[PDB]
Order: C-alpha cells, then structure tokens, then sequence
C-alpha cells in the first residue's frame, strides 16, 4: 500500500472493454472489480484503488453510473487515469509457526478471531476485517478453503491485505457473488 498517486495509461481491448467496474464511496471513485486478462489488470489496477482522474478530469462526487458513462465514451486509443493506491486497505506481514499456523479464524473472508500468542497477535491483526489479498494475490470471491489453500501453499512469510468490513461491504454491494468468484482477477501479476 503506497502513499502514491500514480498514473496509468489504458487501452481498450478489441471488444471496447477495459475490464473494470467502479463504485462511488464517500464522494470518491473506487475500483469494485478488475477483470482477469483485461487492460485494467495488465496496467495493474487493483480492487480498492481510488481513481482521482480519468483523462485529466476529476472524479470527486461522481456516481458509479457516471463513471461507467465516462469510460464508455472516451476514445479508447488512450485513457489515462490517476490512481491512489488502495487507500482503505493496509498490509500485515506474519510468520507461520512450526505447525505452519499464523493464528486466526476467518469466515467468508472476514477475520473473526485472533489466537493467543500467535504471529497474528504479535502483529496486531484485527477482526471485523475482510481479507483482500494474500502475498499480493487478490482472493476476493474465492471460497474459504481456497483461501486456506493459499495460506498453506505459502512460504513461511505471509502477507495479507485487509479492509474494514463496513467499507468492504459497501464496496462490493450490487455485485453478484458469482461475478466476484469468476471474473475478479485472482492471478499473480505478470512481468
């Protein structure tokens, strides 16, 4: 999670898609879903990202509807965006013990309990928090067992990006669970 406002240049695919859905939150515009194999995922937009400008125009107080309209119109040749990195989220680094645990209970991706004398405890992991990423891979919409599997298949170091549930639940609203399961880019970035 950068303190960074950064710039991305986006290019519509052949179908006129950039693979993005945006959502109005507290008078900003935030990324609600980034699609696998999209211009948006290639240029490295992330769920939780805030779009400050599109083609030099300020997003403050746009409705979701309008931001979708703005994107639809733009000459797909070059859409430029100004992005603040996942402002509502924080990262925590943890270390698995000998048992290979980091010490929490989560349920529907929401953390619900911290285990005494765990790495999770030492690091001040919080409950009422939705897991957004693990080691920089988006895990939103995956089932808990799949999330569990990623934590198993992980190094001894584990990195989790988390978002206050009230905020997460207001972001995903109006997005069908299946869309999230199927289309939200759950891949490791490309180089």
């Amino acid at each position: 999670i950068k303190q960074g406002i950064r710039e991305v240049i986006l290019c519509k695919d052949q179908d006129g898609k950039i693979g993005l859905r945006l959502k109005s939150i507290d008078n900003g515009i935030f990324v609600q879903l980034v699609q696998a194999n999209s211009p948006a995922s290639l240029v490295g937009l992330r769920f939780g990202d805030q779009v400050l400008q599109i083609n030099g125009e300020n997003c403050a107080g746009w409705s979701s509807d309008k931001a979708h309209k703005v994107l639809k119109q733009a000459f797909g040749e070059k859409i430029t965006m100004t992005i603040r990195d996942r402002p509502f989220e924080r990262t925590i680094t943890m270390h698995k013990d000998s048992t290979g645990h980091v010490g929490f209970i989560f349920k529907n991706g929401k953390i619900t309990s911290i285990v005494k004398d765990s790495s999770a405890a030492r690091n001040g992991l919080l409950t009422e928090h939705n897991i957004c990423e693990i080691n920089g891979q988006n895990v939103i919409g995956l089932k808990d067992s799949q999330i569990a599997d990623i934590l198993s298949t992980s190094g001894t170091v584990v990195t989790i990006t988390i978002m206050p549930a009230f905020i997460f639940e207001h972001i995903i609203k109006r997005m069908a669970p299946s869309i999230m399961k199927s289309l939200m880019d759950h891949t490791i970035p490309e180089v």
